[PDB]
């Protein structure tokens, strides 16, 4: 069998008297009276190796630096001193033999501290990225990986448990997501190419028109965006579909499944059921479609009260919210406040303060003279200040949701735990207002309302989706629909979606013909993975939950890529660089 | 809540009295006696509706076609009498509704017959590719699909049991001098990731990072020829562990793959696996991926022909014989002396035995070494003796084909799943010399003084997994000191520039401190075709390409519109 007896880390106090054999990477050396001190690293933890003169080992331990690779043997015996910050803190091993297996030059940067129990200074994340082996030495980079093994795992039991039947898909296929797709060249006839999948959305779709009724997988999705706020080319999604299923049941399904993972590999419990909110009710009460739940600060609207008031720019407006912030900003506050504000289209922000019984500052003056139905809308206090947008009712909406996002930081307010929610009835369209055209929430397969279809001609903008978020803490970790699976009603959707009958042929003929043969109704949902775990993981971005990811720019300082290859490589595929 | 009580097929007597709603497509109709038969169908399998003239869903079970989706409602009776070959079969719904959930157009191929237990006519897999959604509603494919997930399923369940961390590596890596397939980079025309020929080196880095042992259901790309039933990319179980030993990567991938068999097959493989070196396997059956579901050793005679007047035999570098257990026609000797002829033999000799001597061929040459010639091959009165004569390589390839040949000739029945390992695998091969599977291959310590005196006989620590003679694994212990590499690639004459080109970034790894360490990687598209007993792993794969590398169901590779090409900065030659 294997010569390692114990992981280093795992030693206790009940292993005293025992002779044991380990092997891990020197965490630190320090010598004392002769002595030399080897912390032993591996991926349980720290524990102290002891190099007496007199002993055999002594010899090889003088030659040992940081990070070399050894195999220890000795006694186990408690430490006359122990250290609390380490699980093996009690215990050290008398050394009898050691034996070097890899010699290592000093690292770039230092991945000792946090098996220690210490805080460990920042690095360069290129560097990192650049020794990303080295990087993943660290403890809670291995805690993070560690994790997302048993998030997998836990989905795995659970919709296993359900009836799900994981099937792996295709990642040569052809040219919906909305996004640019990757190419690959086919060589054997230039101009032709293989596209990575954006989703595994279709291929989910036909295993159901197969009957297998349930369906999920760790897909890895492929997408060329620009302007992406921690974008990967790459990502990983935990997709699943279900047949013969209503929005209800695959709300039900994932919220289950999320509190399993959560249980199982955080230890944390997630009342049940989520809150549910509308698309409508979430941008009226939040100005988000993924609106943070871990505070309050709720916008009112406050329009009828201005239909009789001398300010024409709030007696005009569509909308007018206000938001009552708990607290006296100052003019640079509200200076903060209103640049975030006039970054989301807003014509301005407002603002005053609440006083024992008038009101002071900003805009008080306009604010005086409403009062009684006022502060009962409100609940505003003295010492809040108050923060109006008037507009649109959706740029209302917006931009004084962000102020609100923006003003819990400001404030310090403590924001904990974890607050999933679904976001429901979506409408099928969204309005650019920079384009000034109709544009889809979720991707053209996502059934409208089936209460709305004679307004599919009659008025567009008026018709419901079968669609639903999921959000965690103000983002958005999951999307999905109830899809259409009547060939007649797909095409519909297309004449709508600006796409004729040349491009539905073109670029979803197959599918069309596969709703033809007796389609059954079906629906399901995508995670971001990445994004869930860095949220479990408290992390900024999804790259420290990634065993290798790429930096801002897409590309990998470890390994080289992208790179150039051979002009005679590319002249076998039949294609060559334009010439600017 | 669902809609559905229960799946279609999960009814049995225990349902009997229970009213029911269940949802599926429409299998089959048969009006008899003025009763309609529909057979309901989901992946559970099939339950027969009635529906009688005085139910109200009578006129729409009679209007209703095959694969039509519908949602029925009735109660749960015993049939008359049962029929065995369902697993419903004791059981029937009396209809009281049936609703017409969505139609269908005919088929261009039927998905009816396995639901009920019959044979199925082969059909054309161009056309099952083209509509492989409706190709994916047999029975056999369900099947096929849904062992594949037991499988991995039980990889996961053993591997998270035994400390292994599952780790996702990139898709997007280096190309590098396998030929690649490339993705262009849109910010920097010129510039192409790659997609990865297999996870090497990021595992290898990942032990090198302290994770002890890893694992991935990993997916390859490789850009070769696609003959020999191979796709442009596959599956590998991809599994890395640290301070090990070759005997500890066995006996863990023993038990795992006694796991996987005992959970997903319901079979029991015995423990451990036999084991051969590459010479042993070579000398008794002249290959390197044996099968073992049959005997028919090669016996090596060229020692009992060194005085023998017979040129051929006595002057050769080997000799090998087989005896078949029965007598053969001059047909067959031709087929097999063609098969030998086939793989760079001078011929095939042979010779029928008797009672007392010989007789047939090369029978006159024999009867001097009588005595010694049985009592080395076991020969019997009625085998036939092949002969194969040349170098040691040939003789022994060309005779082990003879051998699988003639398992066919004879009707030798090949039952079972019989695993073996090859190990002890040379670590270079000549052409100079070159390394025989990865430069990375450790070379087994006791032999690395003749790393540089006498390459040819160096021994590597890599091992071959092989099933019914079919190679469904291989993995090696890799070299974690650089110095050592070092002088691998020395002896290999592979300059500097060159190593930094191709592996640089893991040599420098190296560097700080790798373990000790080895892995495998098993082909689970080749291993779940042989657990089903498949012609291809196509039947194995969900949507896969044809012989031919390209997709019939969605027409990928397909071109793209010269805007969508001139944004990447490329044109077409
Ligand atoms: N996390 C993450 C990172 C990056 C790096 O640049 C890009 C991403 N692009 C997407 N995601 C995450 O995937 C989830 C689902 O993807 S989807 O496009 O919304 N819908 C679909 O794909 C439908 N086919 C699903 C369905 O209808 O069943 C989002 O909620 C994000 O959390 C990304
Ligand atoms: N099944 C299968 C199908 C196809 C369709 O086109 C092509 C294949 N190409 C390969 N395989 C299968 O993968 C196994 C391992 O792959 S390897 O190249 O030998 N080694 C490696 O890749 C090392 N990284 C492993 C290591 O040393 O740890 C083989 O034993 C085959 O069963 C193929």
């Amino acid at each position: 069998g294997m010569r390692r007896t114990h992981y280093a880390g795992s030693l206790r106090e009940t292993h005293v008297g025992e002779e044991v054999v380990l092997e891990g990477w020197v965490n630190r050396r320090r010598d004392l009276g002769g002595l030399i001190f080897l912390d032993l690293r591996d991926r349980e933890g720290l524990v102290q190796l002891v190099a007496h003169p007199a002993s055999p080992a002594y010899a090889t331990a003088e030659r040992v630096r940081p990070e070399w690779v050894v195999r220890a043997k000795g006694l186990v015996r408690l430490r006359p001193e122990p250290n609390p910050r380490l699980a093996t803190g009690r215990v050290e091993v008398e050394l009898s033999a050691l034996e070097v297996l890899a010699e290592a030059k000093t690292p770039p940067f230092p991945v000792d501290a946090g098996w220690r129990g210490e805080e460990e200074k920042e690095a360069s994340e290129e560097l990192r990225l650049k020794y990303r082996y080295l990087d993943l030495r660290r403890r809670r980079m291995q805690e993070n990986l560690r994790l997302r093994h048993r998030v997998i795992k836990a989905i795995w039991d659970f919709l296993d448990r359900e009836g799900f039947v994981q099937v792996e898909t295709p990642f040569l296929t052809k040219s919906p997501e909305g996004a640019r797709d990757f190419l690959v060249p086919y060589r054997h006839e230039p101009g032709l190419f293989y596209a990575l999948p954006q989703s595994p959305q279709l291929f989910k779709q036909m295993l159901m028109v197969a009957g297998l009724d349930r369906y999920f997988q760790i897909a890895r999705c492929f997408r060329d965006e620009d302007l992406r706020a921690d974008r990967q080319p790459d990502f990983t999604q935990l997709d699943l579909e279900m047949s013969f299923v209503e929005v209800e049941d695959v709300l039900e399904l994932n919220e289950r499944l999320m509190a399993h993972v959560f249980r199982e590999a955080l230890g944390v419990e997630l009342p049940l059921p989520f809150p549910r909110l509308s698309y409508e009710e979430a941008m009226e009460r939040y100005g988000s479609d993924k609106p943070d739940l871990r505070f309050g600060l709720e916008l009112k609207e406050v329009g009828p009260l201005f239909r009789q008031s001398g300010f024409r720019v709030f007696q005009e407006a569509e909308s007018v919210k206000a938001l009552a912030l708990p607290k006296a900003l100052s003019r640079k506050e509200v200076a903060e406040l209103e640049e975030v504000a006039k970054r989301h289209k807003a014509q301005g922000l407002a603002w005053a303060r609440v006083e024992e019984g008038g009101f002071s500052g900003g805009v008080a003056k306009f604010l005086e003279p409403v009062r009684e139905a006022l502060l009962q809308a409100t609940e505003a206090r003295p010492g809040d200040t108050l923060l109006f947008v008037a507009g649109p009712r959706k740029v209302a909406a917006t931009a004084l949701g962000a102020v609100r996002l923006r003003a819990a930081d400001l404030l310090g307010l403590k924001r904990e735990g974890f607050r999933f929610l679904w976001v429901v009835d979506f409408p099928l369209l969204e309005w650019d207002e920079e384009e000034e055209a109709w544009t889809y929430m979720h991707h053209p397969f996502t059934s409208p309302h089936p209460e709305d279809l004679p307004l599919l001609e009659k008025d567009p903008g008026r018709v419901r989706a079968l669609a639903y978020d999921l959000v965690l803490n103000g983002v958005e970790v999951g999307g999905g629909s109830i899809r259409i699976h009547d060939p007649r009603l797909q095409a519909r959707v297309f004449r709508l979606l600006g796409i004729g009958e040349e491009e539905q042929r073109e670029k979803f003929g197959f599918f069309l013909e596969a709703l033809e043969y007796g389609a059954p109704p079906h629906g399901g949902i995508a995670w971001g993975l990445d994004r869930l775990l860095a949220l479990m993981t408290g992390s900024p971005s999804i790259r420290e939950v990634i065993a290798f990811p790429k930096n801002k720019e897409g590309k990998d300082p470890l390994t080289g890529a992208p790179s150039p290859v051979p002009e005679e490589q590319l002249r076998e595929l039949g294609l060559m660089v334009v010439r600017p």
